[PDB]
Parts: C-alpha cells; structure tokens; sequence
DNA sequence: GCTGATGCGTC
DNA sequence: GTCGGAC
DNA sequence: GTCCGACGACGCATCAGC
C-alpha cells in the first residue's frame, strides 16, 4: 500500500494484503524489514517476535515470493548456507571507517561515539551522509540490500577493501528512517534481534501454514487457520513447524528449500528434501550438567553411556556412493581440504561391505612420537584451506563416537545402541588414526566419578552422557542438545581458580550498554612487584552484580595507567582502573598466550599465560593485590596440565 | 616480498 | 566456549 | 529446558601498508 514509515507488522488481526506497505509484485522495501526488526527489538518475550516475523513473512509469500529467500537471510544475518564460505571480510574497522567517511566525521569521533553508545547503528543512523544530493536515491529493497552485501562478500584481492566500503557508503547514502541503524548492525555481525534461527524458523512454518504459497492473486486463502479453535491451530502449526525443523536440521540451507517450499508446500517438503551424504546436517549438542547427581536426575531410570569428551574440533565426515569423501564442521564449513590425511586413510577405517556413511567424530592433535594426546592450541595450528598430504606437520587422530547414516539408511531416527552397535562393527580401528570414544555402561555413581578422574588423567575434558534406548535418536529437531556434558570444572569446589586484580574495563555493547561489559585482569610478579595482564573477563557475573560493579569501580577510574601494570599486546582498556578489586575467576585450562605478559619467561620465553573459558565466581573481599594469585602460581597450575 | 592489523572461525 | 535473563 | 546474546583465548588467511 502506502508509506514503508508506518508499517506496523505487530498490529493485531494483521492482514497480508491490506496491513502490507507495499503493493503486489513490487519488490519489499527494505525498511519493511527494518520495521519489522524494531517491532521485534522492542519486545522480550520471543512468541510475540515470532508472530511480527510471520506478519511480515506472509506479505512476502502473498505479495511478492522471490523476495521470501533474501529477507529470510536478512533476519538470520547470513550471507547464504553455510558451505559455500561467503564472508564479508567487514569487522567493525571497515565498517567504522565506512561509516566516518559516509558521515564526513573524523575516524576518532566515530569509534568514541560507537563505543559509548555501545552500538554502530546508532552511530550511522544520527549523522547525515555528506555525500547526498538535494534528492535522494530510490529507496532501498530487500533483495537489493541483500545482493549489495553479497557483492561485498565476493570482492577479493589487492586493493578489496577500498571497493567494499565503496559499496558500504552507497547503502547509507540510501538509508531513511531506521534502515541505517540495522544495515550497520548486520555489517558488523551483531544484528542482536532477540530472535535467531529457531524463531526465523518457527515463523517461517507459521507464515506459510497460515498464507499458502502458490496461490493465484488474490490470494483466496491469506489465514488457513481462521477456521480453527484455537486449541487445533495450535496443534497444527506445532506439527507444521515440526516438519520444517527436522528437514532444516537434515539439510540446513534455504537455496534449497525455499524454492522446494514455494512450489510444493510444507508437508511435501521432505519428499525432496532429505538427509544425504555431501550435505553437511545439523550436529547434536550437549547440555552443561553440573554434577552427577544432576545427570540421574535428567534421565531417570533410561539406561546410558559415558564418553571421554576429547578436546579437539568435531569432524563430520560424509563418504558418498561412488568413493567422494566430504568432512564438515560443527557449524557447516567445509574442512575437506583441511584433512587430506584424513581423505587418504577412509579406505583404511571403513570395512569393504560400506558403501555410504556419515560419521560423527572429534578430530585431536596427535603425537605419533610419544604416542599421546596433544593440547586444543597444537590443532589450531594445522593449515585451514588447500592443503597437500605430504605438507602436514601436526598428525590428528579421530575418535568416533556416532554414526548417521549408513549404506543408503538415515539413522536419525534410530537409538544410539543400534547407531553405535553399527558404527562398532562396520569400521576399524587404528592406534593413533582411528578410534572408538572410550566408553562405560553403568549406572553406579562411583564407578561415573571415577571414570570421569581417569578422562581428565587421559587427557581429555571430562564425559559425555547419552541415553541408550529411550529419547536416544539424532533428531535435533525433537531436542538439539539431547546429549550432556559433565566437566570437573563445572563443579563447585573443583577445578583452577585464581584470585586476580580488576586492572581496566571496557565500554559495553548490546545488551551491556551503557556499563561495564568487560574487564581486564592481571596477576602479580613477585619478582618485578608488577601487575601483569592475564585476561579478559565477561561472564560469570549476574545482571545485579554487574550493577555493583559498575559502582564500585567507578571511583577507581584512572586517567592513566599505573607504571607498575603491565599489559603489552592486550586491547587497551576504555577506563584504567587503580589495581585494588580482586575478584576469583575459574577456568577449564591454561593456555600459551602471544599477546598476555602474565608469567612470560617462566614456562616459555616469548609467552605469557591466559585462561581459557574464564568466568567470574566471586568478589574476593579479603583480599588486596599483594595477595593475587602470583605469576609463578599461574605457571605451577599451566605446568601441571602436563 | 614482508609484517601487522583485521576478520572469522574453532573451542 | 561459559554464563545469566526471559520465557 | 529452550532460545538468545552478552562476553572469553587463539590461530590461519587475507590485505593494507610498507
Ligand atoms: P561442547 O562443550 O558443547 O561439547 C560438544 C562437543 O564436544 C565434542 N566431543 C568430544 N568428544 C565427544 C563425544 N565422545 N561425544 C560427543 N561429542 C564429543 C564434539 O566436537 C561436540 O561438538
């Protein structure tokens, strides 16, 4: 209809046609979305985002369907699925350089300002573009917008950065209303809706059950459901919804089934959508538990298992009929070229009899010397893209713990006795290439504890805990974080804490704006009677502590730092603080830092030591710095690891 | 042709 | 990855 | 329990700057 201003997707009896703000055929405005995705920030409860989606979703499918694919990508913030790799290359330096220039401002006004504000779109939205005429550019479109940051995405090579702000600045040039405020959010990754894949999805099966697509316009049905009670449109768009999610979580990519959806309808859908090796699916997760006792309590009387938990990166690997091996990550990146050792040796684990599979496996840095385990960070350090067998430094084992499909059968609807009774009898292990997670069956709590002891002796993080037989399938759609996960260090009492100074804090963003949304921390050198910088800290606190916080360290504000404070390579904080706050902070390992000065020369001459997974516990009231955790006490506890 | 800063993915 | 908030 | 977005360390790949 008239003026994308005041649309209002969150109107009550909303109508696909009529409440739309545009006409039929004509491309959506982008600040269709953009309104959309206010009405959604301007609530917390997620059901409500969910119908202001689908209001808007329903127009796209009545009015103007070749635009559903790229709204739906503008609301997840994706570029496209997942194994194609496009990225921007946009991080918030590009994108606040992009913005000085668009606004003519200078780049150190810019950053203040976005700091402070705690986000870059209210920056870009508040200030004018110096480069616009008396007249505006045409207003911009979803598709448009879309395809403008997908021609960003595809710019490479010498002199790319310069085209893509380019590109940047002519979308703010465009920009009305609130548009700039979320096409700076979505540049810089944080588009912090409140709302994400599983409500895009949620409103996704709504919209196209209530406004079928594929109907001659008019449409004569624009809500399906207005013939129900309310208690039956319920049930139906729960098994709606259903179909969608475990299609999605088999094939996660909407170049696939949006298309699929528009020509054929929902419940068609796995018909032509279905799970296959070479397409990457959506892996099963797991669920902190924070003791034993709370492991009996999730599952009750159903039998289980539990798995070594091995610290390295999930490996999906996919063998298709015909001899093509593909290998997945956990977020559906492709890693095939990052494993030409792993291609070589599949003839190796696989008996003669399996022609399909798709397993599930950790992939860990391994010594083939010393025939062991090696840490997280000697992983990290293989080649990521295009590598060559004989050019591998670091050797990697896997360890196998599920087994998806197998010989032409999905086994997501299968127990895990049966996918692991599969897995155990059709592949062959090798010592130091291929092997079975370490597993026991029982249910004695002692027998649990101590195996859990022995996991971290063996070099591993702990256990993962999964039922056998009862709600034991892969279906993620059903429940995506199925399997638990139990870490000593989830337990109160055990694990590496530190006691360690609050030496600055950081301006916080989204949902930390306005306050403190971070800290720097440090630990003593006894020997230079130097604070020297260990971490970062951003999580462990409660909303109301980080409130008391906030007030307790504001009269710390330095202007500048101490000389007895020793940072080196760490992000500069927004505000010094005087070393005095010592707070105790737990972590699940130590690490070798490059940038962190805390204990360097004491385990390695040109690296410190930090904390991995840090999180706050507890103000240290009864203590000063002087008595912080020490710099040879970080290096006793990293030592220790072995 | 090299280094550092940036981006993005892994956990 | 951990964590807490809102539902 | 589910979903979400605050925030963590770290390393390779890339590209601006030299
Ligand atoms: P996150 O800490 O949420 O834990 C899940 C990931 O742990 C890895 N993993 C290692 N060993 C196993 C076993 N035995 N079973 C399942 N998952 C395991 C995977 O990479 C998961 O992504």
């Amino acid at each position: 209809s008239n003026d994308p201003s005041g649309y209002n997707p969150a109107k009550n009896n909303y109508h696909p046609v009529e409440d739309a703000c545009w006409k039929p055929g004509q491309k959506v405005p982008y600040l269709a979305v953009a309104r959309t995705f206010e009405k959604i920030e301007e609530v917390s409860a997620r059901l409500r985002m969910v119908e202001t989606l689908s209001n808007l979703l329903r127009s796209v499918v009545a009015l103007s369907p070749p635009d559903l694919l790229p709204v739906l990508y503008l609301s997840l913030n994706h570029l496209g699925p997942p194994q194609q790799g496009l990225e921007l290359g946009v991080g918030d330096g590009v994108l606040l350089k992009a913005v000085a220039q668009a606004t003519g401002r200078q780049l150190e006004s810019v950053r203040a300002e976005a700091a402070e504000k705690g986000d870059v779109g209210l920056v870009a939205e508040n200030s004018r573009s110096t480069q616009r005429l008396m007249l505006p550019p045409p207003p911009l479109t979803a598709s448009g917008v879309f395809s403008k940051f997908r021609d960003i995405a595809r710019l490479t090579g010498s002199a790319s950065t310069a085209k893509k702000i380019d590109i940047i600045k002519g979308l703010f040039v465009a920009c009305r209303h609130s548009e700039a405020r979320f096409i700076a959010r979505s540049l810089s990754g944080r588009l912090r809706l409140g709302l994400a894949e599983q409500s895009v999805l949620a409103a996704l099966s709504q919209a196209v059950s209530l406004t079928p697509p594929g109907q001659e316009f008019p449409p004569a049905m624009v809500d399906a459901g207005k013939g129900k009670t309310a208690e039956a449109r319920k049930t139906w768009l729960e098994e709606q919804g259903m179909i969608l999610k475990q299609t999605f979580c088999e094939v996660p990519d909407l170049d696939r089934i949006i298309p699929v959806l528009l020509e054929h309808g929902l419940e068609r859908l796995p018909e032509h959508c279905k799970l296959s090796p070479g397409i990457p699916l959506k892996p099963m997760l797991a669920h902190p538990t924070r003791g034993i006792s709370e492991v009996l309590k999730r599952f009750e009387e159903a039998a289980f298992t539990c798995e070594y938990k091995y610290d390295g990166q999930r490996a999906q690997i996919h063998a298709l009929e015909g001899g093509e091996v593909k290998i997945f990550s956990r977020n559906q990146r492709d890693n095939t070229g990052k494993y030409p050792d792993i291609i070589s040796r599949i003839p190796k684990i696989k008996l003669p009899s399996v022609t399909s599979f798709i397993l599930d496996t950790e992939a860990v840095a391994w010594d083939r010397e010393k025939k062991q385990i090696q840490p997280f960070q000697v992983l990290t350090t293989r080649k990521r893209k295009e590598v060559d067998a004989s050019e591998i430094q670091v050797q990697v084992c896997l360890y196998a713990f599920d087994l998806i499909y197998l010989n032409g059968e999905s086994l997501v609807r299968e127990p895990l006795s049966r996918r692991r009774q599969l897995l155990r009898e059709n592949f062959v292990e090798t010592e130091g290439e291929f092997v079975f997670a370490t597993s026991l069956d029982t249910k004695d709590i002692e027998q649990i504890a101590e195996f859990l002891e022995q996991s971290v002796k063996d070099s591993c993080e702990g256990l993962m805990v999964k039922t056998l037989d009862v709600d034991a399938t892969y279906e993620i759609a059903k429940r995506s974080h199925n399997w638990l996960k139990l870490k000593k260090d989830y337990l109160d009492g055990v694990g590496d804490t530190l006691d360690l100074v609050v030496i600055g804090a950081y301006l916080g963003r989204g949902k930390r704006a306005g306050r403190y949304g971070g800290f720097l921390l440090a630990s003593y050198d006894e020997d230079s009677e130097e604070l020297q910088a260990i971490c970062k800290l951003g999580t462990g606190f409660s909303d109301e502590e980080l409130e008391e916080h906030h007030q307790s360290l504001k009269a710390l504000v330095l202007p500048s730092p101490r000389p007895y404070v020793r940072i080196d390579g760490a992000v500069i904080p927004d505000h010094w603080l005087d070393p005095s706050a010592v707070w105790e902070v737990k972590c699940a390992d130590l690490s070798l830092s490059p940038i962190y000065p805390a204990a360097r020369g004491l385990v390695d001459s040109d690296k410190g030591i930090s904390l991995r997974f840090p999180r706050f516990i507890r103000v240290r009231e009864d203590k000063q710095p002087e008595q912080a955790t020490t710099s040879a006490q970080v290096a006793c506890l990293y030592r220790k690891q072995s």
